[PDB]
């Protein structure tokens, strides 16, 4: 029996005591401490030694998936989870149309600010995010020379692409240590996004297979890679952000943040209700930030 | 302007009065009498022949895309969408991962309500109750058939994509009551990218262990989806439940789901559950004109 | 075990058949079925006879309590309300700050239908609703001669005003069959709302004081009748809409259609979570208006 | 304009900047950025003496409106209202049913943690626990003061509303953890017409048998309220969980709820539990000029 009690504030401000305070404050703040709790005890799984796929990574003591939707990526957030990238605290990365495309597109221009006319100025708004289009405009003048070198490595190389493969590729190619998925593939961090054609990056791969037809991207074999991390892992852990990215039907550990409801049926595991723009960065300041020194 | 009024039930209960009258109720009622219009308008639209300049599955004065999640087709919704299907009232699907499966898995053993299990095997989606055995049958059924692919893949150079993938269940299920049968029957292709992320992939993946080498291209899937678009007059779109298209448009839209906006994820949305709102849309929509479809 | 289907459209449009249908539909759909059975009991219930508060109104075999919140009076939900206390087929009224005065002004100037510049106009949005400001003016005007009636009753007649004695008197005086709340005088439902002068009715009481000081509203005898209704039924049903409306801590039928969620603690009963806007016509429609001849 | 980022954890852990960098993290992260302007906006407005002209508990020149719902005073959000309220940081206390027992019942009896219970006597409000014994120790501290409150109406001609009796158990609670406690003490009203609602409401209601004629005004309490804002130089409102005040303008503002627009239910909206939020935005606000208010 724990007591609700909040942070006393006549203490002063302690932000380390003030977010451990949120596991007795009740309703979400709850589920935020547990949420700690969970992913404390990834982290500590994960640097458990072993003394013990189709994939070069080494194994660890804990498989981390993340998984987050595109809108994530717009943001800030999208910092967050480069941290996480760059320092190899997770081992393999999952989302969903528009997620490979708003990181790089970040590299070549800035999103702005905006609110919650528009269609004039050449701009997409996501939420209270702006977009310009001159942005994607940039970015299609960069893809295409280097999906020109992939079919050509595709029929004469013998390289056989999947939306992992790709993704890599233009990690290595964006070549910016802002960029998640330039740090995904410098340390063998896998991506999945089997809808990585759904939004703009696919409209440009279409364009680009009626100038250079020939580019075929099969999932099969991804579908190979993602279940056999799961499948060989000692244990596995899953963060995942914003919801309707991966599927159930077992994880050792698991947090989800979203808002989204059971209610029309959408798509010790922990849930917060919450937007992820908050509530992540708080989660990994007291987790994998605190363990920083352990992960080099 | 329009005045704010109820349906009065001192008139008795006059459904198709009381269903018109929502357009004057205001909030979401008001949203579900635009989306009538709307849909009305996609259909008429569609029923318009084309004219001496504007000729071209044969192509119609209107386009319509019909999205759906697939926590609908564990709904009773499955019906409402295998009705449109059946009667070529719309002319390309897309869905998400567990769209395909849960459609056929009904022609082989029955989904069944619970509440808002697993030792006893169940899978809950929402107050829906898939018994686990279902999907032992299923993969009874499925594995002959991902041998044929793969066998006419190497052997016929077909080359599979989600797509086709589909329409070839969906010719392979033979039965009336499936979405899947009738949108290959009469040739209207479903779009699905994430086929493989639920439990038909688990399918797939351990059926390649056993029989490798299937391969399924989503580049021939985007050319073929976006095409439709390209080369239509005019198109519709109906997405029910969210996270399913992506834009940056459509000369007539609906929308049907409960997702905010506020953290990011003439058109009209619908803030409703689609279960209750897409069978009144329905039957005040496309099942009004039955017969130009017949 | 029942199984889930859907309405089959090939046998035609049968309005009762496809409501009926909802029921094996799934997620909301089944909530909305499970909704017309437990109101069909209570209305069953209710036409039981009995053979057996300080309050004129008759007790039936089961007393219904119908709770919204304002902008359901606001909305065409009005119509629906006033139907039902038209025929008595409720027994007592319960709603929040702004539930009485939307419907007196709708009986002096209309509401309109907008969108989800407007102060500029002189207009009040309420969600796709817009009130000119206008209607609270003719609103105000019609209110001020009957506060003075009030006022002068109270210190010369002994009358004891509380909130619900107030929106009967509203009632009354709006002598108007499209107004809830002249239905509600006439077949003595009464109305009760502790929070009747937190809006736009409370700023005219508000100003009204000044000109002719003295009025007083009691909510301690409003408790007591609230209180008297439910601890003296044989049975008790209760539909609410929006919820905010009523507190709990038995009912013997219940049903709550609100878009609330339980996750920040926002306070065989059955909940829809829907607009009311969309579910109480169609709930009425299966329940209340199929028994029109019994309740006659 | 400004560019979206993140806070970048190679930074380390620099608490004060990772909450600054909320700004321009995007969606609600964003808009607790621009709340925390808004409340730090308030406290300097606030905090500026009165000038010779501006001249009228004392009035400041800012007069903030604190509002929330019960719910969260049965959560731990009660200590970080009561710490605004011990310090004179706000001025004007509104709440709906049950907001005032449940301060007050935490001081005879805690609440617990439990998940998202009828035959243990357990009340449940979300993941919150109250044993109804709770409730019963409160029945048995507030009859003897409800005596007092009829004998003072009788015959010495006290008129009792909402705010003053709210205002006399925060008196005869007399424990520093209150709310109510501190409230009194400071003279800032709480108003709160649905005061008798809940429990509290069932216990005067059943005490009125014993005892009656008790009445509780709300039309004293009605102007009270209003002209609180009549007469402030400047007001500000903070107010959390939705569905506590009415409009129809405030000079500063910042609402923190997931309450949704869709069914009709410079100034800041954050949609969020306030449970994660409003300790955040103390922290960055309030508790950076404590000591300007001590
Ligand atoms: N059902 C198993 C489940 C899972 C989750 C986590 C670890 C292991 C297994 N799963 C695996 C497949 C998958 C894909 C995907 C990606 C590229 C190609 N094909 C499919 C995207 S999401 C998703 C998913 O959820
Ligand atoms: N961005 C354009 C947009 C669109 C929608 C409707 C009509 C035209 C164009 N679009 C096209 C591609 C697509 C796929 C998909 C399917 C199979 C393979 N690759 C991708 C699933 S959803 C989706 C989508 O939203
Ligand atoms: N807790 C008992 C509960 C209840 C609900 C239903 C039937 C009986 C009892 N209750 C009674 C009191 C009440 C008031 C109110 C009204 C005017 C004056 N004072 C209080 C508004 S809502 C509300 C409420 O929920
Ligand atoms: N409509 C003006 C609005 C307001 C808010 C803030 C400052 C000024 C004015 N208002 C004033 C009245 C009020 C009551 C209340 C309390 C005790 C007795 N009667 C009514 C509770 S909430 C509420 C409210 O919202």
């Amino acid at each position: 029996s724990t007591q609700v009690r909040g942070y006393d504030f006549n203490r002063g401000v302690n932000y380390r005591a003030l977010l451990e305070a949120f596991g007795t404050t009740g309703f979400q703040a709850t589920n935020f401490g547990r949420a700690v709790q969970q992913v404390n005890a990834m982290i500590e799984k994960k640097l458990e030694p072993l003394s013990q796929t189709q994939s070069r990574r080494p194994l660890t003591s804990c498989t981390i998936f993340l998984g987050y939707t595109s809108n994530l990526i717009s943001s800030g957030i999208r910092e967050t989870i480069r941290y996480l990238v760059q320092h190899n605290m997770v081992d393999v990365l999952v989302t969903t149309a528009g997620g490979v495309e708003e990181d790089l597109i970040k590299c070549l221009a800035p999103t702005y600010l905006g609110e919650f006319e528009l269609r004039e100025n050449g701009i997409n708004r996501i939420g209270n995010l702006l977009v310009p289009n001159e942005n994607y405009c940039k970015f299609e003048d960069w893809l295409m020379p280097i999906l020109d070198q992939m079919v050509m490595e595709q029929n004469t190389e013998g390289v056989k692409w999947t939306p992992s493969k790709m993704i890599a590729r233009l990690g290595k190619e964006i070549n910016n240590p802002e960029s998640v998925y330039y740090w995904a593939q410098k340390n063998h961090i896998p991506v999945f996004s089997p809808a990585l054609t759904d939004g703009s990056l696919g409209d440009m791969i279409f364009f680009h297979s009626y100038k250079n037809p020939g580019l075929v991207l099969d999932i099969v074999e991804d579908l190979r890679l993602i279940n056999t991390q799961a499948i060989f892992a000692k244990c596995t852990g899953m963060i995942i952000l914003g919801g309707g990215v991966v599927k159930h039907h077992g994880a050792d550990y698991a947090v989800y943040i979203n808002t989204a409801q059971e209610f029309d049926g959408s798509d010790q595991p922990v849930k917060v209700y919450a937007d992820a723009s908050l509530v992540f960065p708080l989660l990994v300041a007291e987790t994998f930030a605190q363990k920083m020194d352990a992960f080099m």
